[PDB]
C-alpha cells in the first residue's frame, strides 16, 4: 500500500557493498564492455584485470539492483543504466565513479568520518598522505583529471551564467578558480566587446588556452596562471566565483573573497555562482546537497552555504549583496559590490 | 528504463555518505541520545565526542534520509528509524553498525574492492593490519563483541532451526561453531530427551556455560572449548551447522565438513542450516543475501553458496545431500548422510 516500513528504509540506507561494486565496475569498464549486448564474465574478467570468481560475484549484486540484466548465469547485458555508466554516454556518470580519476577516489574518506567528526577538518591526508590539492598538485595526471572532470560541469552550467548576470557596466572579468574556463569562454562569446582573464593553476590555464585561446573569444582572454590566496592580476572590474567558495572552510573562502575585493577595487563587482542550501529543505535536491556537503567536509574543508552564510563571509572581506537570481534551473547568482 | 528515472535510481546506489554518516551516528550513540526527544545539536556534540558543526551537518543529511527528524535548524529527534538503532531496543541493529564493533569495522574494507578483484581472497588484513580471525583472536573486547553480536542472529533463527528438522532418529546433537549456543539450547528444551554439545572457542563457550548452562538444557549439554579444523569431541549422532560454512572459503569449509562426517560415522548426520543463494533472483533478500556475500568475499575469505555448492562440499567429504525442506524465515535446511549405502 504506502512505504511504512522503517525496518526497511534503514536497509537501504546501510549498504555499503554496492556503491563500492559501482565505483569498481565503472573503473574496470564493464558498462563499456557490455555496451554491444550479453557476454559471458570470463571474457569481461579476462579484459578487465579481474578474477572471473570475484567478478561474477559483484556484478551478481549490481545485477540484484538493475544495473546489469544476467539472462543465464555467468553472463551481463546492458540497462538503461549501464548506457549512463558509459564513457560513450552524453552525460556520462564515468567521471565521477572511476577510482582512476581523482573524484571518486576522494570517496575513499567516506572510511574515516569518525576521526572527521573529532576534529572537525578533513581526512583526504589521513587516506592517502596529503590533502587534495597538494597531491593533485604532486600528481599532474591527477590535477589534468579533476580538470577535466570539471570542465564537464562548468560546460553544462555555462550558458545559463553567462545569461544570468548583467554584463553592460562591464568591461573586464576575471574567473577566479576559473578551471579550463568552460564558462569565461562562454561569457566572452555572448559578449563580443568583453576581456578576459582565467585565474587557474598552471597547467589548468595552460589547458584552457589549447583548447579555445585560438578562437574568437580566446582572442580577448589573458590566460593568468597561479594563486588566488596571493594578490590577483589587476585591472578587472567584475570578479567571477562559479562553485569555488564551497571547496573551501570559512577561514580560507573569507580569503578568497578579500583577494577578489582587493582586486576589483570600490564600486567593483563580485559575481558568486553556487548551488546554496535552504533551510526548510525538500525532497531530491536538498538531500543531494546534503549528501555533496559531506564530501565538502572529508575530501576537502569545505561545505554547502546559505545565503546568509554567504553574506557574513562577504561582510568581513569589505562586500554586500546586491542582486540575488537564480537561474531557472536552480543555480543561484549573486553579484556583491564594495561597502561604504 | 529511461534516462531520468535510471538517472534517479543510480543516485540512490551510488552514495556512499549515507551509509558511513549512518554507521559514524550509531557508534557515537546518537540514536540513544535522542530516544526520549529533541536534542539541540550542542549537547549532542558534547556528548559525543564530536565537533558541533560536523556532526551538525552529518545529521542533516541523515534527516533528509528519514533516520532523524528536524523540527526547527539544528535540533534532532527520534523515528521509527532511530529507534532500532538504540542498544535498548529488542530488534536492534547497533552491533551490525556500530564501529567500535567487530561487524561495522569489516566494512571498511570496501573502499580495498578493486583489490579484492585483483587477487580474489579479502582484505582485512590490507586494511587493518591483519586477517579477520587473527586480530578476532587478539583483542577478546571485540571476540566477546561478535560472540555477542552474533548470539543476537541466533536468537531469531533458532525456533526454525528446531522445528524445521525432525529429532527421532537423534540421541546426541553437537552443535559445531555453534557459538554461545542459542540454536542448542532452543534444540534441547523443545526436545526434552535429546544430549548436548557445544564446540567452539573456549572463551565463546565458557560465555555460554554462563549463560544458560545452569538452566535444565545445559545440564545435558557438554560446553567443549576448542577448534572444528582439528578432530571432534568423540560419541556425537548428529552435527549441527548453523550459518558456519559462509564463514570459509572452499577447502576450510571441506575441512569442516570431514571433521562432522567423521565424528558421527556412518549412520549419523550433518545437519546444515544455511541461507542459499538462488539461480535466478529469488525475492526479497536476493539483493541483500548478495550484498552479505561481498562482505564475506572482503572481510573474510567466504562465500555465500547455492544449494550445488554445498553439495560438491558435502560430496568431497563423503557425505550426500538428502531431505532440503526451508523454512518460513527463509533459512535452507539440509540433512546430509553417508555418500554410499547397503
Ligand atoms: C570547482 S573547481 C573549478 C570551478 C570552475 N568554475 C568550473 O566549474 O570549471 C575550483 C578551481 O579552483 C582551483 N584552485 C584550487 N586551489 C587554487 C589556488 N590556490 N589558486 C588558484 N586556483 C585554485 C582548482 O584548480 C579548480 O580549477
Ligand atoms: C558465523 S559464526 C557462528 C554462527 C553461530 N553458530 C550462530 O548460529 O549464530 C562463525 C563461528 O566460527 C567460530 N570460529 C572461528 N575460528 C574458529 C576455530 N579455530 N575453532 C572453532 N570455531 C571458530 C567463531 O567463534 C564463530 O562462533
Amino acid at each position: 500500500m504506502a512505504d511504512d516500513d522503517a525496518f526497511v528504509h534503514l536497509l537501504r540506507l546501510k549498504d555499503t557493498m554496492t556503491p563500492w561494486a559501482l565505483r569498481a565496475v565503472v573503473t574496470l569498464g564493464v558498462p563499456d564492455l557490455v555496451a554491444e549486448g550479453e557476454k559471458d564474465v570470463s571474457e569481461l574478467a579476462q579484459r578487465s584485470g579481474a578474477v572471473p570468481d570475484a567478478l561474477r560475484r559483484v556484478l551478481r549484486l549490481l545485477a540484484r539492483r538493475g544495473v546489469f540484466t544476467e539472462p543465464r548465469p555467468a553472463v551481463f547485458g546492458p540497462t538503461g543504466l549501464s548506457r549512463l555508466l558509459q564513457s560513450d554516454h552524453p552525460r556520462s556518470m564515468r567521471p565521477w565513479l572511476d577510482l582512476e580519476g581523482p573524484v571518486a577516489r576522494g570517496d575513499r574518506t567516506c572510511v574515516h568520518i569518525l576521526e572527521a567528526l573529532r576534529t572537525g577538518g578533513p581526512v583526504h591526508e589521513r587516506t592517502y598522505g596529503r590533502p587534495v590539492w597538494e597531491d593533485l598538485a604532486a600528481r599532474p595526471a591527477l590535477g589534468a583529471a579533476f580538470d577535466a572532470a570539471m570542465a564537464q560541469r562548468a560546460s553544462w552550467i555555462a550558458g545559463d551564467v553567462a545569461a544570468g548576470f548583467d554584463w553592460s557596466a562591464v568591461r573586464h572579468v576575471m574567473d577566479v578558480g576559473g578551471g579550463t574556463g568552460g564558462v569565461l569562454a562562454e561569457v566572452l562569446r555572448a559578449r563580443p566587446g568583453l576581456k578576459g582573464t582565467l585565474l587557474d593553476r598552471a597547467p589548468t590555464v595552460a589547458a584552457g588556452r589549447e583548447a579555445w585561446g585560438a578562437s574568437e573569444a580566446g582572442q580577448r582572454c589573458t590566460f593568468s596562471g597561479g594563486s588566488f590566496f596571493d594578490t590577483l592580476p589587476s585591472g578587472a572590474d567584475a570578479c567571477l566565483l562559479v562553485n569555488v567558495l564551497h571547496d573551501w572552510a570559512d577561514e580560507h573562502a573569507l580569503a578568497v573573497l578579500r583577494r577578489c575585493a582587493e582586486a576589483v577595487g570600490p564600486r567593483g563587482r563580485v559575481l558568486i555562482a553556487e548551488h546554496l542550501v535552504e533551510e526548510g529543505a525538500g525532497g531530491p535536491g536538498a538531500a543531494g546537497l546534503a549528501e555533496l556537503d559531506l564530501v565538502m567536509m572529508l575530501v576537502y574543508g569545505g561545505r554547502e552555504r546559505r545565503l546568509d552564510e554567504l553574506a557574513d563571509l562577504a561582510g568581513k572581506a569589505g562586500l554586500r549583496i546586491g542582486d540575488v537570481s537564480m537561474t531557472p534551473r536552480g543555480l543561484s547568482l549573486v553579484v556583491c559590490e564594495a561597502e561604504t
